[PDB]
């Protein structure tokens, strides 16, 4: 079966719990600890559980 799943783009580690999408580039994805360390931070994110 096809598993779907998010990798951090910036640890490519899992993202478990919060999701923060980039709401202007396509598929970025970051984990609670890259988002809080400012990665990618110019770019609007959606934050869901
Ligand atoms: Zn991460
Ligand atoms: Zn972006």
């Amino acid at each position: 079966h096809e598993e779907e799943d998010v990798i951090c783009d910036g640890c490519n580690g899992p993202v478990v719990g919060t999701r923060y999408k980039c709401s202007v580039c396509p598929d970025y994805d970051l984990c609670s600890v890259c988002e809080g360390k400012g990665l990618h931070r110019g770019h609007t994110k959606l934050a869901f559980p």
